[PDB]
RNA sequence: CGG
């Protein structure tokens, strides 16, 4: 049937100028020093990644993705969703999103200017007349940044984005935020997986593996999952979404951002000219996330059914899946998992890497993270998120005229506060940074799927008790699997080995030891792994009071 | 570019 894309042999041309680093990096020079490894990917590799993702689609069904779209509809159907105020959808724009071809920006949509607020309107209106023309869309590389890996080919090509103009981002919210906000949680509850923090993340995992009388576990990913989406796919998703109670003016609307937008349309690169057709989700609309999750748990519920999948919980990621399942016996089980893998590929859900069934824990890796485990403070076990750090250092040591790294460091430790590899490495580093900055009592601020939240320094402690919990500051005896990964990702980019590491943060704890107030208190919490006379540590008053739920929820 |  359908191919994914058609190119005329226009370039994907770049959004201005795309930033190579400096010959001095003075932020993270001390922190690692293989800064060659470390690079941006560009719009010069996007025709490298185009051949990479046009391809031609089979889709073929069956009883069991019947049964459970089925299922799906009825789960669907209890849910009612509103339209938004246009203002209301204005004002949810990011502040510095793309502007408008029609001669304004955020700034004027998020003020609700009126040269604004009425091309809009307008835009609102072509869609309830119109269910039929294409709507245009802007193709744009995406700049990202990585540590080159010989084994995979040295440098990875850039993804591709591809949205439509300010305008039709603003009637999309309209028409469908509400539903991104209740539907995925409504037809998936537990599965959804953007819902969790990584401590809940990792006791759902645990209850999960334990419900088991003999628990076996895989991953599965879908090779450029966003070409593989289907017309038929995408027509699917409306319907699934108008299975709600919604006033008649968004079935019109998300109907024809169906047709106009979403199963299809025509593509121009930023210099105006025409550059291809497509016929595959388009990452860049507002359905991206919420349409990856749904037509995701779809085909990989029916595959489960199509394999014999024994008692399946699900973790649903986007397009990352975790499946933990009744075992079989591993004859049975790996059988099961080629079958799966074969269902999926009739779905048109082929695999990046093929699954395989795991029997312990800490071997399977989902959403870039697994779980791991070590000792807390009174020898029992306990277990935590964590990740291979290989990406976090790159990012960590990029640096530009217009691009810090102190934002990621932040982020990263937030999210990943209980690792080895944040408390010796990262944390270190960016007390020690800010210290000799003097800019230790001034807000950053951290952004985790989505949004962007303040955050002051000196704050750490009690956002990590509140978030990890107390044993976040005296876990110890990590395993083997992360003590080798952290030393072999530090050897890599050319980092100071864990004992160097070490004692640096002893000399950075009493600094902040001296320093007195708050600083102190993240010299002594932060930094007490660091000491042989590890002292008594005990609950933060400020801990108690903090609502963190907006942050993974 | 979107959650
Ligand atoms: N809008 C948007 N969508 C993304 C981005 N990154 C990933 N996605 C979506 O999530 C899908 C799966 O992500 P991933 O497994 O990391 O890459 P892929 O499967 O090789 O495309 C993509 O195909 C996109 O539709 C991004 O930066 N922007
Ligand atoms: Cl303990
Ligand atoms: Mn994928
Ligand atoms: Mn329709
Ligand atoms: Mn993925």
């Amino acid at each position: 049937s359908s191919m994914s894309y058609s190119w005329t042999g226009a370039l994907i041309t770049p959004c201005g100028p795309e930033e190579e680093k400096l010959p001095i990096n003075p932020l993270s020079n001390s922190l690692l020093r293989y800064h060659n490894k470390v690079y941006c990917t560009t719009s010069k590799s996007a025709s490298q990644r185009a051949k990479k993702v046009t391809f031609d689609r089979t889709q073929v069904l069956d009883a069991h993705y019947d049964s459970v779209l089925k299922d799906i509809k009825l789960a669907a159907s209890k849910v009612s969703a509103r339209l938004l105020t246009l203002q209301q959808a204005c004002q949810l724009t990011p502040p510095h999103s793309a502007r408008s071809k029609y001669g304004f920006g955020a700034k004027e949509v998020r003020s609700l200017s009126g040269r604004a607020v009425n091309h809009i309107k307008s835009v609102w209106k072509d869609l309830l007349e119109d269910p039929q023309t294409p709507i245009p869309t802007t193709i744009m590389a995406k700049n990202e940044v990585f540590c080159v890996d010989p084994a995979k080919g040295g440098k990875k090509p850039a993804r591709l984005i591809v949205y439509p103009d300010l305008g039709v981002r603003v009637c999309e919210k309209m028409a469908l935020y509400d539903i991104t906000q209740k539907l995925p949680q409504a037809v998936m509850g537990a599965s959804y997986g953007f819902q969790y923090s990584p401590a809940q993340r990792v006791e759902y995992l645990l209850k999960a593996w334990a419900e088991k009388k003999d628990p076996m576990g895989f991953s599965y990913d879908t090779r450029h999952f966003d070409s593989t989406v289907t017309e038929r796919d995408i027509r699917t998703e409306e319907s699934i979404y108008q299975a709600c109670s919604l006033p008649e003016e968004a079935r019109t609307a998300i109907h024809s951002l169906t047709e106009r937008l979403y199963v299809g349309g025509p593509m121009f690169n930023s210099k105006g000219q025409t550059c291809g057709y497509r016929r595959c989700r388009a990452s860049g609309v507002l359905t991206t996330s919420m349409g990856n999750t749904i037509t995701c748990y779809v085909k990989a519920l029916a595959a489960c059914k199509a394999a014999g999948i024994v008692a399946p919980t699900m973790l649903v990621c986007g397009d990352d899946l975790i499946v933990i399942s009744e075992s079989q016996g591993t004859e049975e089980d790996e059988r099961n998992l080629r079958a799966f893998t074969e269902a999926m590929t009739r779905y048109s859900a082929p695999p990046g890497d093929p699954p395989r069934p795991e029997y312990d824990l800490e071997l399977i890796t989902s959403c870039s993270s697994n779980v791991s485990v070590a000792l807390g403070p009174r020898g029992r076990r306990r277990y935590y998120l964590t990740r291979d750090p290989t990406t976090p250092l790159a990012r960590a040591a990029w640096e530009t005229v217009r691009h810090s790294p102190i934002n990621s460091w932040l982020g990263n430790i937030i999210q990943y506060a209980p690792t080895i590899w944040v408390r010796m490495v990262l944390m270190t580093h960016f007390f020690s940074i800010l210290m000799v900055q003097d800019t230790l009592d001034q807000n950053l601020n951290f952004e985790m799927y989505g949004s962007v939240y303040s955050v002051n320094p000196l704050d750490l402690p009690a956002i990590i008790e509140r978030l990890h919990g107390l044993d976040a500051f005296s876990m110890h005896t990590y395993s083997h699997h992360e003590l080798t990964r952290v030393a072999s990702a530090l050897r890599k980019l050319g980092a100071p080995p864990l004992r160097v590491w070490k004692s640096r943060a002893r000399a950075v704890r009493a600094s902040l030891i001296s320093r007195g107030g708050k600083a102190a208190v993240c010299g002594r919490y932060l930094f007490n792994w660091a000491v042989k006379t590890k002292l008594k540590l005990t609950p933060l008053p400020e801990a108690r009071l903090l609502d963190l739920s907006s942050w993974f929820t």
